[PDB]
């Protein structure tokens, strides 16, 4: 994206392995696991899975990482998995996410970037 943006929502299975949970800060868990990514309102979500994502049930209670300045480019890198993209958000949060193909994927990044440039938009 780059200006204007009206809102383009995108959830679906991914895996997300929190590597960075701050600028120079590794993260936790750190762990693969399969966790729903539900963006919307230009938040990127995390759901067990769309059973969770329709029953409003958070994964472990983890709250939508705001894409309010976030960096989202694929994972050019990962000599094991297909399809996977990185995402920078501002506050040196970094996730790895895992589509079910170059679709889902690069769509996600161009949601991703639809949210990011958007942003958190509230009222």
């Amino acid at each position: 994206g780059s200006s204007g943006s009206s809102g383009e929502q995108m959830e679906g299975m991914l895996c997300r392995k929190q590597e960075m949970e701050a600028f120079g800060k590794k993260a936790a868990n750190r762990s693969w696991q399969n966790v729903y990514c539900v963006l919307r309102r230009g938040s990127l979500g995390f759901y067990k899975d769309a059973k969770a994502a329709s029953a409003g049930v958070p994964y472990h209670g983890e709250v939508p990482v705001s894409l309010a300045r976030a960096q989202g480019s694929v994972a050019f890198d990962y000599r094991k998995r297909k399809h996977v993209f990185k995402l920078g958000l501002q506050d040196g949060k970094e996730y790895l996410f895992q589509a079910k193909d170059e679709a889902e994927m690069s769509s996600w990044l161009r949601v991703v970037n639809a949210a990011i440039a958007s942003g958190p938009s509230s009222g």
